[PDB]
DNA sequence: CCGACAGCGCATCAGC
DNA sequence: GCTGATGCGC
DNA sequence: GTCGG
């Protein structure tokens, strides 16, 4: 295994994102951690690791130091830095990003209690993130996701039989647990060339006391909180997103939001090699000089695989 | 050597 | 009142 | 921090 290395790299990633405000270093560290986590041998040297794409000179050196000492001095200094620790912690609140965390810590607001004492300094999203701080960090067992899917699919049908709703994310690929629930919604009345379609669904889910809180809500995206009904101890509150997509872009959306991200990458690269470009909304043909044509008609995920002459992959086999 | 690294919907705010 | 920038999360 | 033009 290599859990020591990947943990180190993930801790560095979070430092770069939250304290340094260096999103590309965060992603570099994450990329390195992901390739190493997938590698099938306990790494013995930085040089060994550097053969992996995304591992370069600096991470190789850190791996050598970790392997020889069991720690990383850089990290030890970071862990001991009270300001970096406080900023890092605060960003665990949903809605508190690196900018708000630093600002809070600058004026002595460092702990959950400080936030609770200063709730007037929080915006709506941040107040909800604080409210469900522990709940949002729990994962969702598939059994509960299954029960949540039932409620969402049933309530959407009650509003209008011609809504189509798909629960995507790792759950759709068959994951044993999920971090949140991602619902993609469409309706034949809503296309690229074409009121309250999302609102009526959100409202119905509120009226049945499934949706408990709203982080943000517009005409095409809802971000909020939900909870399964209990008999017993109550269930944790869960993040749920519902995205309203035009029907002619729906299956491209289902494809994208199902992932995995690695899978999307490889599928887009294969599409190109066949003269097509796929993004979150459309698949378009590429001309001989590389000009994208008009979007192609898509009535199913399968249609997309067909265009690029790929055998349809079950969502279950889309980890890569 | 050095620019790219994903980018968009919603909430919020500074500026007009 | 509005627009455009930006933080934020995904 | 890493990669590739
Ligand atoms: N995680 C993530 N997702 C998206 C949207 C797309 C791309 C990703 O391949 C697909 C699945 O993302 P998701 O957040 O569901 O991660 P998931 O794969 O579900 O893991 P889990 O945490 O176990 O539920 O949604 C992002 N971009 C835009 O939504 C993003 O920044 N982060
Ligand atoms: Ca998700
Ligand atoms: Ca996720
Ligand atoms: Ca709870
Ligand atoms: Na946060
Ligand atoms: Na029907
Ligand atoms: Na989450
Ligand atoms: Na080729
Ligand atoms: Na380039």
């Amino acid at each position: 295994l290599n859990g020591g290395i990947t943990d180190m790299l993930t801790e560095l990633a979070n430092f770069e994102k939250n304290v340094s405000q260096a999103i590309h270093k965060y992603n570099a560290y994450r990329k390195a951690a992901s390739v190493i986590a997938k590698y099938p041998h306990k790494i013995k040297s930085g040089a060994e690791a550097k053969k992996l794409p995304g591992v370069g000179t600096k991470i190789a050196e850190k791996i050598d130091e970790f392997l020889a000492t069991g720690k990383l001095r850089k990290l030890e200094k970071i862990r001991q830095d009270d300001t970096s620790s406080s900023i890092n912690f605060l960003t665990r609140v949903s809605g508190i990003g690196p900018s708000a965390a630093r600002k809070f810590v600058d004026e002595g607001i460092k702990t959950l209690e400080d936030l609770r004492k200063n709730e007037d300094k929080l915006n709506h999203h941040q107040r909800i993130g604080l409210k469900y701080f522990g709940d949002f960090e729990k994962r969702i067992p598939r059994e509960e996701m299954l029960q949540m899917q039932d409620i969402v699919l049933n309530e959407v049908k009650k509003v209008d039989s011609e809504y189509i709703a798909t629960v995507c994310g790792s759950f759709r690929r068959g994951a044993e647990s999920s971090g949140d629930m991602d619902v993609l919604l469409t309706h034949p009345s809503f296309t690229s060339e074409s009121p309250k379609l999302l609102h009526q669904v959100v409202e119905q889910l509120q009226k049945v006391h499934f949706i408990t809180d709203t982080l943000s809500k517009g005409e095409t995206k809802f971000m909020g909180v939900c909870q399964l009904p209990s008999k017993e101890k109550e269930y944790p509150h869960r993040r749920i997103d519902i995205r309203l997509i035009p029907k002619d872009q729906y299956y491209c959306g289902v494809l994208y939001f199902t992932g995995s991200g690695i899978f999307n990458k490889n599928m887009r690269a294969h599409a190109l090699e066949k003269g097509f470009t796929i993004n979150e909304y459309t698949i378009r043909p590429l001309g001989v000089t590389g000009v994208a044509g008009e979007p192609l008609p898509v009535d199913s995920e399968k249609d997309i695989f067909d265009y690029i002459q790929w055998k349809y992959r079950e969502p279950k086999d889309r980890s890569e």
